[PDB]
């Protein structure tokens, strides 16, 4: 356990993203997809330098999964992961200038890589855990106000990557619908270079498992 509060700037930074965005919400998913894509390709560039790089994860995917009942939204990624440093220690020119004259702004808060406070729009919560080659599994918790960092009891359990977890607001239920994740992951998967999985459900009998979307 340990509380800290955002720099003034992220404070500022949040609730512009918000205000930019609050309209198009569903662009959370496509900054998440973002992420996990900048996240895979940096750890394929250290397995290039590095033999012992993908010891931790031999895959190198992207795996989406609703919980309806807890109302929970997980995007895991077997990507490069975040140390305990990168967690506790984590534009506006560009933004406010473009924000007077009434200009697309959309673009910017993908351009210079900021679009993780997208999923505020959507949830309530937001949990980051994460795992570093050579580092142990941390868990960042916030709710916009306050974030915390704490080492995962459960140890080492993604081997390499992160999973972030959203405990969405009752205006966002919608995006648990299978079908409505489903036709924004192929929206905004393009450009991805790796594989994008949804735990699907065909269905009296139901058979579960990961459905490949690009
Ligand atoms: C900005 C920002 C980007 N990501 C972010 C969020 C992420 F989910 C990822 C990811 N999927 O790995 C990611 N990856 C980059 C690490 C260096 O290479 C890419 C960055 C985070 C922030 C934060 O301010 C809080 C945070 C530390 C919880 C997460």
């Amino acid at each position: 356990s340990e509380k800290f509060a955002f720099q003034a700037e992220v404070n500022r930074m949040m609730k512009l993203i918000i205000n930019s965005l609050y309209k198009n919400k569903e662009i959370f998913l496509r900054e998440l997809i973002s992420n996990a894509s900048d996240a895979l390709d940096k750890i394929r560039l250290i397995s290039l330098t590095d033999e012992n790089a993908l010891s931790g994860n031999e895959e190198l995917t992207v795996k989406i999964k609703c919980d309806k009942e807890k109302n929970l939204l997980h995007v895991t990624d077997t990507g490069v992961g975040m140390t305990r440093e990168e967690l506790v220690k984590n534009f506006l020119n560009k933004m406010t200038e473009a924000q007077e004259d009434g200009q697309s702004t959309s673009e910017l808060i993908g351009q210079f890589g900021v679009g993780f406070y997208s999923a505020f729009l959507v949830a309530d919560k937001v949990i980051v855990t994460s795992k570093h080659n050579n580092d142990t599994q941390h868990i960042w918790e916030s709710d916009s106000n306050e974030f915390s960092v704490i080492a995962d009891p459960r140890g080492n359990t993604l081997g390499r990557g992160t999973t972030i977890t959203l405990v969405l607001k009752e205006e966002a239920s919608d995006y648990l619908e299978l079908d409505t994740i489903k036709n924004l992951v192929k929206k905004y998967s393009q450009f991805i270079n790796f594989p994008i999985y949804v735990w699907s459900s065909k269905t009296e009998k139901t058979v579960w498992d990961w459905e490949l979307m690009n």
